[PDB]
């Protein structure tokens, strides 16, 4: 019900002030925060963002939330507690973790990624789907993105969460990112009433390249204008701007913008140029690929662009289009 559904925010938005007050002020707290601290996260940005540190007591949030009043099984179907099925009892599902509020598109705290910082296993622990949480449907700083999204015409997907803080407080804030997953219909679907135009800047590898590829076929397909950002090779965005530093990030991000087709046929120039079978392919493929593109100004710059990856004139690619 909604009544359950806002309860369940409730609970979330107060054990927030509690991880805050564990991270910044207390012993248990101190490795966490020296943790953030070099990884660049200033005090104000910790503030800002919310972040805090879950104690590995097990019973942590359990007592708070059980303090304020709250039913505890209403708690575990947020997703905060564990339950043990042995004995029916309950305890902290989010334990010795860097707790990063997770914020519906309307600014509301719905969940939390806890991040391990000693290199424990999941690297990032989510809280499960729940009423008020679901990873189809949450994209990461969306409702502080909107406006920027909006006013740019605009948004940048990136694969982490954390590329997308490090990237807002760089300077580029039409910027989000999935809690880990492959972008939804739903996701789309939002995505959509805000702008036409998608930037993805997955990570500088293999899995970024092939998720970029498969994300870009998804959304020029559903009829989004797609461009893409590589960054160098090993690289995410947060690496990108310790490196080099926030001017460097920003100037980098406008600087080399690719529209989807001409990125595509970037990635596939080696294997078009040796392969017969593959170069019959590509060219079919990336045919239909900028058939697709809503506009008629980059769709003929495109047609420019991948012409010469097949050593055919620009007059004859649009033929086969
Ligand atoms: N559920 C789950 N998601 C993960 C896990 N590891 C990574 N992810 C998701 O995948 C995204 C990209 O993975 P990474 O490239 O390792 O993210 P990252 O921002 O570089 O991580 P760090 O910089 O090491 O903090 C993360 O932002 C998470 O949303 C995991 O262990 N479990
Ligand atoms: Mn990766
Ligand atoms: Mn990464
Ligand atoms: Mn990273």
């Amino acid at each position: 019900s909604n009544a359950d559904d806002l309860q369940m925010i409730e609970m979330h938005e107060l054990i927030q002030e509690f991880y805050y007050y564990a991270l910044t002020k207390t012993v248990e707290g101190e490795q966490a925060l020296t943790y953030l601290q070099e990884r660049g996260f200033t005090d104000a940005l910790i503030k800002e963002r919310g972040i805090g540190f879950a104690p590995d007591s097990s019973h942590f949030c359990h007592d708070f939330l059980q303090k304020k009043g709250y039913d505890i099984e209403l708690a575990y179907e947020a997703g905060l507690l564990s339950r043990n099925e042995e004995n029916f009892s309950y305890y902290d599902r989010f334990r010795n973790r860097i707790m990063f509020p997770l914020k519906n598109a309307q600014g509301r705290i719905v969940g939390y990624s806890g991040r391990t910082y000693t290199g424990q296993e999941p690297k990032y622990l989510n809280s499960p789907e729940t009423p008020i949480f679901q990873k189809r449907k949450l994209l990461y700083n969306l409702d502080k993105a909107r406006k920027s999204i909006r006013k740019l015409d605009e948004i940048v997907l990136l694969e982490g969460f954390m590329d997308v803080i490090k990237s807002d407080t760089a300077g580029l804030k039409n910027v989000v990112a999935t809690m880990g997953t492959q972008l939804s219909d739903e996701h789309i679907t939002f995505i959509r009433k805000l702008t036409s135009n998608i930037t993805l800047m997955f990570d500088g590898d293999f899995a970024g390249s092939e998720a970029t590829l498969k994300t870009g076929q998804h959304l020029l397909q559903q009829g989004l204008n797609v461009f893409v950002i590589q960054l160098p090779s090993g690289m995410d965005p947060d690496e990108y701007i310790g490196k080099y530093g926030n001017d460097a990030f920003t100037t980098f991000v406008k600087n080399d913008k690719k529209s989807f087709a001409h990125y595509k046929v970037s990635i596939l120039k080696d294997e078009i140029a040796h392969n017969d079978l593959s170069y019959e392919r590509y060219l079919k493929e990336l045919s239909h690929d900028i058939s697709l593109m809503k506009s008629s100004i980059l769709q003929q710059k495109a047609i420019n662009d991948v012409a010469p990856f097949f050593n055919v004139s620009p007059e004859q690619l649009a033929n086969e289009i």
